[PDB]
């Protein structure tokens, strides 16, 4: 009992600029620091933007804020709390069957609003800031309009897709592959998080 450790905090580590017209990552903590902020909770960097890319011992994939959480997949984040300036903040939402959790979104970023145009061409963001084009094919899938073999999407649960007037349509979950290339998404939808909320 007396050495049974204890996990880490997820952190967050950089972010994917949306903010101008090129689209482009930004590290903002290696893996050294990341390692001790995961340990102790306590991440006193500035936090910027609607997507952060974040990890944890293990994993690195990708979060995002839609209307004052910052939301990510239940696969990379588990149960853990998040790094914040005060210490480790709990998941607010939690939901296993929908591969979903969120915290409170961090001071300083800024949330993207969820989509009621009710449109199919989407856009979905990388952990690379590639915006990749995805046409809407069910409630919750779309295919990818150039597939790619499955390593470009690898780390980029978390992140958005977003409808063409940058509404948040829904969060990345799930590659389809046959062998080895991604032909379509698997995404949780918006309507899906404004339930769980
Ligand atoms: C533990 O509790 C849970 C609860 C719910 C759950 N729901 C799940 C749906 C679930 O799927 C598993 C995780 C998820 C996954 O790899 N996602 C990310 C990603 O980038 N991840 S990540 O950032 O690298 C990482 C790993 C965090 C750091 C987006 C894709 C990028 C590339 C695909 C690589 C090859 C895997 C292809 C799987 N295709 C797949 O299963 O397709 C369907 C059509 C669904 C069969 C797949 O995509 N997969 C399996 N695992 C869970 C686990
Ligand atoms: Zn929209």
């Amino acid at each position: 009992m007396a050495s049974m450790k204890k996990k880490g905090s997820v952190v967050i580590v950089g972010r994917i600029n949306l903010s101008g017209d090129t689209a482009y990552a930004q590290q903002t903590r290696g893996e050294e620091g990341c390692q001790e902020t995961s340990q102790t909770g306590r991440d006193k960097n500035q936090v910027e933007g609607e997507v952060q890319i974040v990890s944890t011992a293990t994993q690195t994939f990708l979060a995002t804020s839609i209307n004052g959480v910052l939301w990510t997949v239940y696969h990379g984040a588990g149960t853990r709390t998040i790094a914040s300036p005060k210490g480790p903040v709990t998941q607010m939402y939690t939901n296993v069957d929908k591969d979903l959790v969120g915290w409170q979104a961090p001071q300083g970023s800024r949330s993207l609003t969820p989509c009621t145009c009710g449109s199919s061409d989407l856009y979905l963001v990388t952990r690379h800031a590639d915006v990749i084009p995805v046409r809407r094919r069910g409630d919750s899938r779309g295919s990818l309009l150039s597939p790619r073999p499955i390593s470009y999407l690898k780390g980029s649960s978390g992140g958005p897709l977003l409808c063409p007037a940058g509404h948040a349509v829904g969060i990345f979950r799930a590659a389809v592959s046959t062998r080895g290339v991604a032909k379509a998404v698997a995404f949780i939808p918006v309507e899906s998080l404004e339930t769980t909320m």
